[PDB]
């Protein structure tokens, strides 16, 4: 369909708050069915945020709770939204392509607009887990000019992270 449930980490926004998600997904040009994942205010949980209507209640949030892992260590903990259990997060996301959460189904992953297109001028291995490693000559899309030194970038795969401004050049 409109997204690959197995690649959900590419529509996951670790830095984003509930309030920022609500604002972004609530913007007038955002189509119903647009969604993203992010961290919950609850430790070790995820939140799914979805534009489900035009006239409020426009934007809804769902706690994705992790269940109890089997004691053998040979079956990862399942996952739950409300009182529906799923073997994993991709299974959960797939399920809501064709079934509604509250008012709408998941149609398309939210994507930030491109500020500019750049290419890597040097190789970048990354320094922190928040960074986006890239190759020299690699094409990236800049999503945010955070500060003068570090910019939020997105690679061809859809993976997002910070990159040094002095390592990229307008394409």
């Amino acid at each position: 369909n409109g997204f690959d449930p197995f690649e959900w980490r590419s529509f996951y926004f670790p830095g984003m708050s509930r309030e920022e998600a609500h604002k972004l997904l609530g913007e007038p040009q955002v189509s119903i069915g647009t969604f993203l994942m992010r961290d919950s205010s609850r430790p070790g949980e995820y939140s799914l945020t979805v534009r489900e209507a035009d006239e409020g209640n426009a934007v809804c949030h769902y706690l994705i709770e992790r269940g109890e892992p089997k004691e053998d260590g040979t079956a990862a903990a399942g996952v739950k939204i409300a009182n529906q259990s799923f073997p994993d997060i991709p299974a959960l996301l797939n399920h809501f392509k064709m079934r509604v959460l509250t008012e709408a189904s998941l149609l398309a992953a939210y994507k930030k607009p491109i500020i500019e297109v750049v290419v890597g001028t040097f190789k970048f291995t990354g320094e922190r887990e928040t960074d986006l490693p890239f190759e020299q000559g690699e094409r990236l899309e800049i999503l945010s000019k955070t500060n003068q030194d570090w910019w939020e970038a997105r690679n061809a795969l859809g993976t997002t992270g910070l990159v040094p401004a002095n390592y990229v050049q307008i394409q």
